[PDB]
């Protein structure tokens, strides 16, 4: 029943539809009510996010279908990491790499459940009051239901690829995480083929010995050209140690399979040295 809500304030637009603020007058608590713009099971789906309970993750509290209308009620984060990117030119590389772990945690929590997100950005990042707590949005809807989208999506689905799988988010991370270090985007294409350009342009063009089937995914072009690869070292080295630049690469494989996993990741040396809050 969305009546429990009091003094419901339109913030936006989202992906799905209008978001709002709103008071739980059961909790006294403030929380977020997103409207879900359906017409094309899927109650059933949605409700399973109810379970991805983590500190790193906006909770889903309720799935409300009512006069034919979908509305979530998730955890209200006051900021998210692209406003508060612009907002802090100056923030340490210590935030940037709490940050970072806070993202790799979420995800990996969600990912042992099966559970991806697909369209990772900074801006559902959503930040919760030293250092703010990182809470991942929006998990599991790119599922269950503007070039931005564009800058972290991986090459795989660029190519056209039918299969998403939990690399994707690895990804997007590592794009998010050369973002913060970099304040410009990593790979900032205007269209697919632009976009795989850039990537092209600093990783290398992929053959079949670096990415097996590569050449026979849907929007391959024999044509492409033969780019060798600025390389990470050359475009971001200078903002990583050597530790974060060998993280970096292991998310940044071309090829899906060889991306290392959220897991792998949390367990690198890189997270071994208490210089970070989780
Ligand atoms: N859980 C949330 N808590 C607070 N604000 C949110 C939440 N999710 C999205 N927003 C805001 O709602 C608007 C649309 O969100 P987006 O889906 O990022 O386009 C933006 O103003 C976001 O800042």
């Amino acid at each position: 029943s969305i009546d429990r809500y009091r003094r419901i304030t339109k913030l936006g637009e989202g992906t799905y539809g209008e978001v709002y603020k709103a008071i739980d007058t059961v909790t006294n608590e403030t929380v977020a009510i997103k409207r879900i713009r359906l017409e094309h099971t899927a109650i059933r789906e949605v409700s399973l996010l109810k379970e991805l309970q983590h500190r790193n993750i906006i909770e889903l509290k309720s799935v409300i279908h009512h006069n034919h209308r979908l509305h979530l009620i998730f955890e209200y984060a006051e900021n998210d990491l692209k406003k508060y990117m612009d907002k802090n030119p100056d923030v340490s590389m210590r935030v940037i790499k709490s940050f970072l772990y806070q993202l790799i945690n979420g995800v990996n929590f969600c990912h042992s459940r099966r559970c991806l997100h697909r369209d990772l950005k900074p801006q559902n990042l959503l930040l919760s009051v030293e250092t703010p707590v990182l809470k991942i949005g929006d998990f599991g809807l790119a599922r269950a239901f503007e070039i931005i989208t564009l800058w972290y999506r991986p090459p795989e689905i660029l190519l056209g690829s039918r299969h998403y799988s939990t690399s994707v988010d690895i990804w997007s991370i590592a794009c998010i995480w050369a973002e913060m270090l970099m304040k410009t985007p990593l790979f900032p294409g205007d269209s697919e083929i632009d976009q795989l350009f850039k990537i092209f342009e600093v990783l290398g063009l992929p053959d079949d010995t670096t990415w097996p089937g590569v050449t026979a995914l849907p929007d391959w072009k024999q044509s492409f050209p033969k780019f060798r690869g600025k390389t990470l070292k050359r475009v971001l080295g200078a903002l990583l140690d050597d530790e974060g630049l060998d993280l970096l690469t292991a998310m940044l494989e071309m090829d899906p399979v060889k991306r290392i996993s959220a897991k792998n990741a949390l367990e690198h040396p890189y997270f071994s040295h208490n210089d970070f809050d989780p």
